[PDB]
């Protein structure tokens, strides 16, 4: 059936209430549901749901002409009293969108008339459009399928206006996709997409060999890397691998012994061979990461110096700090009390083990002895939020989060950069300064705010960047060339055109 495709995910789709997050897989959202406002390449946005907008001289009042030619998929009408709904409907869960400084700022959403949307904000939010066109949680679902007037509570049928609709969703086994008859855009030459639900990376690859999936679609856990890149040689097979998209690197417990010192953060920093980890662990298919930011982020070209792998200047580091070597002994110590951190990684992350053992043995080559704590997801995610952390693998979000979102939500405490973070001496200016970066009118201080936050995290050694990871895709050569979508965390299914 050449107009359908079979592909894999490692969970299931979610149910895909527009409005929350896991279990909901924001490119299953993105599939389903639409924005007033759609993501491009660079960094702009164009009209989608809202054929145009304007803004008061203050900038805290926009107006939004929606198109008057939208039907959500059960033939309701999409119009500006169906937006004000969601947008009412997301704000009363206000708290669960406190990472996003957009649901924070919103005062007031209301219809003016049927095409007329008004969306008023506490103050003037530079990144407010590009909020907008995010997988979540600012789209749009039939407000009929609202349950008891919300969605924070549950949704009845995942309708949206886009160009997919789920057909449906069996628990660990399936999602499937059919082509949207009605949608008021232009129809995706695919027809039906079935996702199989194929947690580990192995079996994904097997799956794809034997023939049972068209297409996998991921960031660098979506197979093994040495399979990849196999598959990169086999005739048989399309790959690609995409520019970079988003940073992998640790986060260091700035409020945590020895991570609460400078010293150590910086050493640590000298320690990694990054090029070696990438080559040894990732198969030489990523980047090697000096900064928190790659230098091609938006306001992240700041010529930060780069820690390079240097296990003598790491060494003189910790020694010049106090931590010395005992009499015939491989760890450093200092008041008696050995140069001991803990590495907090999801333990059946074969990736994440690989690395984890090659930063281990890296440090113990410079005197510090790094503990693997190798944990299932949640007890992960609960070390996050609350900083049980010496060290912990981290990523930033790609475009369009990077950077404003990822730095605003570095004030959200129940996050791993706040909680890393919360040693810091600056962390209230910091603090500070996210918030001004994102309300500044003036572009010139925008500028020196973002150099300022991204030096001061540079120079305090929060982060031990790694790799600048890509998107990769292996694929039956009959489906052609498979498109990146410009937001990271989507994938641009309706441009597949065999
Ligand atoms: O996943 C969440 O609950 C919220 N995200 C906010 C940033 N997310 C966007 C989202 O989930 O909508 C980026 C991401 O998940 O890639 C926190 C996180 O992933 O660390
Ligand atoms: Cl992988
Ligand atoms: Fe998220």
């Amino acid at each position: 059936a050449p107009d359908e495709i079979t592909t894999a995910w490692p969970v299931n789709v979610g149910p895909l209430n527009p409005h929350l997050y896991t279990p909901n897989q924001m490119f299953a959202q993105s599939m389903v549901y639409e924005p007033l406002v759609k993501y491009q390449a660079d960094g702009s946005v164009i009209p989608w749901l809202a054929k145009s907008w304007t803004h008061s001289e203050d900038g805290k009042t926009w107006t939004f002409t929606l198109r008057d030619d939208v039907k959500f998929s059960n033939g309701e009408p999409f119009d500006a009293e169906a937006a004000a709904e969601n947008f009412r409907a997301v704000l009363d869960n206000r708290q669960r969108h406190a990472w996003l400084e957009l649901a924070n700022q919103i005062v007031d959403v209301k219809a003016l008339s049927k095409t007329e949307l008004q969306i008023t904000l506490k103050s003037a939010y530079y990144p407010f459009l590009q909020e907008l066109a995010l997988p979540r949680p600012f789209r749009f679902i039939a407000p009929s399928q609202f349950k008891n007037h919300e969605t924070m509570n549950g949704i009845k049928a995942p309708i949206g206006t886009g160009p997919w609709i789920l057909q449906e969703s069996k628990l660990n086994q399936y999602d499937v996709f059919v082509r949207n008859e009605n949608y008021w855009g232009e129809k995706p030459a695919i027809k039906k997409i079935t996702f199989n639900v194929i947690p580990d990376p192995t079996t994904r690859a097997v799956a794809f060999e034997t023939g049972d999936i068209d297409l996998l679609y991921g960031n660098e856990g979506l197979l093994p890397l040495d399979t990849f890149a196999r598959f990169s040689q086999n005739p048989a097979y399309h790959t690609q691998l995409s520019q970079p998209i988003e940073t992998v690197m640790l986060a260091l417990n700035t409020a945590k012994a020895p991570t609460n010192e400078l010293a150590v953060r910086e050493a640590l920093n000298y320690a990694v061979n990054k090029k070696s980890l990438i080559d040894n662990a990732l198969y030489g298919t990523q980047q090697v990461a000096d900064t928190l930011f790659a230098p091609s982020v938006p306001y992240a070209n700041l010529g930060l110096k780069p820690s390079q792998y240097d296990p003598q200047k790491a060494k003189a580091l910790l020694e010049k700090a106090g931590w010395t070597l005992p009499a015939g002994k491989d760890i450093r110590e200092k008041n008696g009390q050995p140069l001991r951190i803990e590495l907090s990684f999801i333990g059946t992350d074969a990736l994440s083990k690989s690395m984890a053992e090659i930063i281990q043995a890296d440090m113990r080559q410079i005197g510090a002895d790094v503990s693997l704590i190798g944990e299932e997801e949640s007890s992960i995610y609960a070390r996050q939020r609350d900083g049980r952390f010496g060290m912990i693998f981290h990523r930033t979000w790609g475009a369009p989060y990077d950077p404003h979102a990822f730095l605003s939500s570095m004030r959200v405490p129940s996050h791993a950069d706040f909680q890393a973070q919360q040693g810091l001496a600056d962390k209230p200016l910091i603090d500070k300064e996210i918030g001004e970066v994102l309300a500044t009118h003036d572009e010139t201080q925008r500028q020196a705010l973002y150099r300022d936050i991204l030096t001061r995290l540079h120079d305090e050694a929060v982060y031990l960047p790694i790799s600048y990871i890509s998107m990769m895709v292996v694929s039956k050569p009959e489906l052609g060339n498979i498109p990146y979508a410009p937001i990271a965390t989507e994938i641009p299914f309706e441009q597949i055109k065999p």
